[PDB]
């Protein structure tokens, strides 16, 4: 009989400290309204590792389920974006999206090369990405390969290999297929069953 | 002009949200003064997992090395405390101290019975504690056993099995043996070499 509210927000572009504030604001709003879940439509090529780590940790302490939805078709959750997804309660991908490609780099060089992260830093990131996968019951071998092979997956590959939970064309199909699934990580110590049966979708806007 | 300062603070008792604020304050001070390192003398039986995670993450984002020093003799870094230690740049233990015993438990039942965390939550903690070990080059098999066997180690066992870096009777011996070692986790992307040859020790007091 109660109304379930699902918020939807959009995060696009490079992950920066400002992106942290965006996730913080959107998630805080949704928590304050006792939302059933917040869906974050993500499209990013990556960004700063530190802002990623704070975003991951914000989601993990979230009092409501955060669903990372790689969207619209043509979007990716690449590099840092992949960690945001793996750190979340549920991952959905639209057809024609991409996840992965997390080979850690320091940047572009002086002259004719890319600057690869040294092996130790790379192993650090491998340990971290694998932990997000193991914590959420997702494929840690594949997660490692996002780094070691610069592996990138389509939605159907990502579903088949146990990296994501839902492939969905839009918000309404996401709600329909996600309905009745458990969060892959705890929300206040419990693996909550998502209830999307009569839900009010509300869009949160920037400015 | 530029001096080589090491701060020392003390954190005792249960880990709570207030313990987070203590680590936040002490570390912020030391970062604002461009300290070489902050040593936190830690004695805890454990506490809240969420406060532990925010403490761990505060240490990981620290702009200066954080050394967790299980001290004074008789002290322990048990349960949540073990994770604070594993999440840190360097671990030292005084002789007669203890680390480990992290079997996640909910409390006691209607009967006097110890309530074990359900298996999924346990596995979540295993994935997390192993990640802190792997990220810092420390023994992840032993780290897992802190949970699965409720394993507790003395300083000398912990050093021998590759869980800690230093056994030290006091601040001065800690400085001496720690001098010239690399941090076990990065400080903003670099593994810093600790320089303690000539250093000004300053004690931070609780407000």
């Amino acid at each position: 009989l109660a109304k379930n509210i699902v918020y939807v927000a959009q995060i696009k572009g490079q992950i920066t400290s400002y992106t942290y504030d965006q996730f913080d604001r959107y998630i805080t709003i949704a928590e304050q309204d006792n939302a059933e879940a917040i869906i974050i439509e993500l499209d990013t090529p990556g960004g700063r590792a530190d802002a990623m780590m704070n975003i991951v940790q914000r989601i993990q302490q979230s009092k409501i389920p955060v669903i990372i939805y790689v969207y619209p078709p043509g979007a990716s959750a690449a590099a840092a974006g992949t960690y945001i997804a793996l750190g979340s309660h549920l991952i959905a991908m639209a057809p024609g999206t991409s996840i992965g490609a997390c080979r850690p780099i320091l940047g572009y060089s002086q002259n004719g090369s890319i600057i690869e992260a040294p092996p130790k830093i790379t192993n650090y990131f491998i340990a971290y990405i694998k932990s997000l996968a193991q914590e959420s019951g997702r494929n840690a071998t594949i997660a490692e390969e996002f780094i070691t092979k610069d592996l990138s997956l389509t939605p159907e590959e990502a579903l088949k290999y146990g990296v994501i939970e839902v492939v969905a064309r839009d918000i309404n199909e996401l709600l329909k297929k996600s309905n009745g699934m458990k969060t892959k990580i705890p929300v206040n110590g419990r693996y909550v069953t998502l209830n999307f049966t009569n839900v009010e979708v509300r869009y949160l806007a920037p400015s």
